[PDB]
């Protein structure tokens, strides 16, 4: 067995999805996606008997800026690791993340996560990773708090709009909005998010996948949308195979703080769900939310769906 | 709004999808066996506005012997409850879970558990109604550990047959086998699985849906297996309208105490694989299983699905 570098797509995504696929499906499309243009120094290093994928980690480093947030060059991701499951418990995972860390570490990384990259494909050790926990513990990774992915179908359900207080008006943006969008990102939402605009219209989100809120002229808010039209496989849509035709997804969302609680983040909510309802979605997720806030899409019908735990490696 | 017993099951099983169909999707055949058959003290009591259903709870005092167990009158269930979305937040769930409760209590419960009854639909609470967990501690519920629903695709693996020490063999059962096969469960299993198994026989479970492990002639393990030909809708296959053609799965699975731990458990699980195998099984599930028995699955690549959170309210 030798670990060296691979960047064989197919391979990759077929040993995916032997192994995880009934719960992790993963398409070509959605793999080169997320990997090629994630900005980040980042590598994918397999196991291979022969010529024989028998295993992968596809890892980070945070080089590259995050909207007004500076990188962390102290922070490493592990993306993903899979080892083939006729291969287990031979020290291949191990060698493999062996390898990760220590490139990470020696290009000065000291804190490892597990997922939550940019470009990621899980928020952290997914559930049905569960087992993996303990893999992870061994190597040092200690286990923190769940996010969850909810999901709802919006065809089978029928809600009353918010209470109307005046001067706010939701719309799908135009392009002549994308000033001030950013200027609203700027002052109320200026890291991984304002990035993740930038980067996103640059990968194929249209306009008609942003829903603002605006008080008289000024942006005080926005939703994200998905539908199967979408260009570009944001994070709500990522398991899209799961979730039937006329698939959709929403997040992330956001309030200008100093609107928060007042019923401006549920109006928002309400009518980019309509809009989705609209477009026929049926099926559709949010992705990663914290518990706290899983009731705010609750009475909407939504509900925990996967589960993910954050997990942290401080380096010696 | 009234609170009135109901069997119009065709109302409760339409307000079951519409509020959690798309993470439990039900059907009437399900829904049906499973309330009718089960020999526990049960009912159903309905909320209505008028002549609509808005919410429900089935419950259960534990009145009918399992197997060798004799009942216990002081436990009582939860088997499910629902409140319709549109209606939530009026303290109708909790008027429901007085009236079953108190009627519990009149005769004779001290210890109230949600699911985990004969003809459960849960062995818990759901992690997708994880929010429902906040509700149940308010009323006195503890929050106890999990079980989890594991999935695999055994379509797409292939493994290695265990190495057979001889002696021992593995079949799908006879007619002829009734016989012994009772007799080793009163011997090593003789609680709600001896129990389940004389129900399930009596409710279209077929000898085809069980696989035997014997040494020499005598019954030392079984397994149950499911494929969509089965007759009995089990616990495996509760959910199949999530797991696509060929749907299958397994569960329970024993061995005689006194032959634990030299891999003939190993050995008959992957003999019932082959078995679903050659009978096309694709997706897979294996239910209510402790953490500390997931790998046993997972060596044959079945992975964590679904969570259920065991909770306990004892009566002051
Ligand atoms: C950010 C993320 O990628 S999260 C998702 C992680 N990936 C997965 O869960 C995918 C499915 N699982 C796998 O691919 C594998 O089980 C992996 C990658 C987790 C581990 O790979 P392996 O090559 O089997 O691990 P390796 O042999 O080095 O194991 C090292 C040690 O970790 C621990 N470990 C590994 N797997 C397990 C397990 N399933 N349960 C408990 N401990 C474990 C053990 O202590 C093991 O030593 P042992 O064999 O002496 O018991
Ligand atoms: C064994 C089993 O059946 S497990 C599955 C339980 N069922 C479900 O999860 C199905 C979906 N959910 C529902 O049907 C409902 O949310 C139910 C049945 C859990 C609750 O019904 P409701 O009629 O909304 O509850 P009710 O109004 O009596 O709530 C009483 C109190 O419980 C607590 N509570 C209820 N729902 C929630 C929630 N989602 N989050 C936090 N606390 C809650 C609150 O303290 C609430 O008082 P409040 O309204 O003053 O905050
Ligand atoms: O990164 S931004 O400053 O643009 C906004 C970040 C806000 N959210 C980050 C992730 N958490 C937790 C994930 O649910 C919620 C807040
Ligand atoms: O009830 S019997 O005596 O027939 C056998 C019960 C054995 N199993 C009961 C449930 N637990 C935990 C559920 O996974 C495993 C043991
Ligand atoms: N729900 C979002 C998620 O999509 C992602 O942008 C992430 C970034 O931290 O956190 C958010 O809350
Ligand atoms: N997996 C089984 C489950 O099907 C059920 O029979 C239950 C009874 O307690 O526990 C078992 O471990």
């Amino acid at each position: 067995m030798e670990i060296k570098e691979t960047y064989d797509f197919s391979s990759i995504v077929d040993l995916w999805n032997k192994n995880i696929g009934t719960v992790y499906p993963m398409n070509l499309e959605l793999f080169k996606q997320n990997y090629i243009n994630d900005r980040q120094r980042k590598k994918i290093m397999g196991a291979f008997n022969g010529e024989i994928l028998i295993g992968f980690v596809i890892y980070k480093q945070w080089t590259y800026k995050s909207g007004s947030l500076k990188p962390n060059h102290k922070i490493g991701y592990i993306n993903s690791i899979i080892v083939d499951i006729n291969f287990r418990h031979q020290g291949i995972g191990t060698k493999l993340l062996d390898a990760a860390e220590e490139e990470l570490i020696n290009s000065g990384v000291k804190i490892l996560r597990c997922g939550s990259d940019t470009y990621h494909f899980f928020p952290g050790i997914p559930l049905e990773c569960l087992p993996s926990e303990e893999f992870f513990l061994v190597r040092g990774y200690k286990m923190q708090d769940y996010f969850y992915d909810l999901i709802g179908d919006v065809s089978k359900v029928d809600f009353k709009k918010p209470s109307i207080k005046d001067g706010f008006k939701v719309n799908v943006m135009k392009p002549e909005d994308r000033k001030g969008l950013f200027e609203f990102l700027e002052k109320s939402f200026s890291g991984r998010w304002l990035e993740e605009f930038i980067e996103f219209f640059q990968v194929g989100m249209k306009e008609r996948d942003i829903v603002l809120i605006k008080y008289k002229t000024s942006v005080i808010g926005f939703s994200h949308i998905y539908d199967n039209k979408s260009s570009f496989i944001g994070p709500p849509i990522y398991w899209k195979a799961l979730l039937g035709h006329n698939y959709g997804g929403l997040g992330p969302i956001g309030i200008d703080k100093t609107y928060r609680k007042q019923g401006l983040g549920r109006l928002l909510l309400y009518e980019s769900l309509q809009i989705l309802k609209k477009r026929e979605v049926k099926k559709m997720v949010i992705d990663w939310t914290e518990k706290d806030i899983i009731n705010f899409y609750g009475r909407f019908n939504f509900m925990p769906w996967k589960a993910y735990r954050k997990a942290t490696k401080e380096v010696k």
